[PDB]
């Protein structure tokens, strides 16, 4: 079973902002998770063909990954920080839904989520 089209990262009909909170989500949150040793499974959409996971997109109907989030941040796709924070939480939740407890990938997501939570605890006040 094929891969679906990726989540959109560009939509000229969609109103956009560049807020200090969104700048923090790129410069601090995304950057911190992206450079982590466990980032690599999350740096692009799940490739169900290459990974031989024909049921992945039968189970996961709202896919999200840090490659998509990175493009959305660099492209100023978002209106507010909460949209981006939701994308990160979707990515983690999908991993916990699809995979079994204790799997390596779940430990990887948990380590990235710990750092995510630490960083968004210091999300700056909106200017
Ligand atoms: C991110 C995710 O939920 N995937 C689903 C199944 S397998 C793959 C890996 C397992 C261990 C290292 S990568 C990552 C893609």
């Amino acid at each position: 079973s094929m891969n679906p089209p990726p989540p959109e990262t560009s939509n000229p009909n969609k109103p956009k902002r560049q807020t200090n909170q969104l700048q923090y989500l790129l410069r601090v949150v995304l950057k911190t998770l992206w450079k982590h040793q466990f980032a690599w499974p999350f740096q692009q959409p799940v490739d169900a063909v290459k990974l031989n996971l024909p049921d992945y997109y039968k189970i996961i109907k709202t896919p999200m990954d840090m490659g998509t989030i990175k493009k959305r941040l660099e492209n100023n796709y978002y209106w507010n920080a909460q949209e981006c924070i939701q994308d990160f939480n979707t990515m983690f939740t999908n991993c916990y839904i699809y995979n079994k407890p204790g799997d390596d990938i779940v430990l990887m997501a948990e380590a990235l989520e710990k750092l995510f939570l630490q960083k968004i605890n210091e999300l700056p006040t909106e200017e």
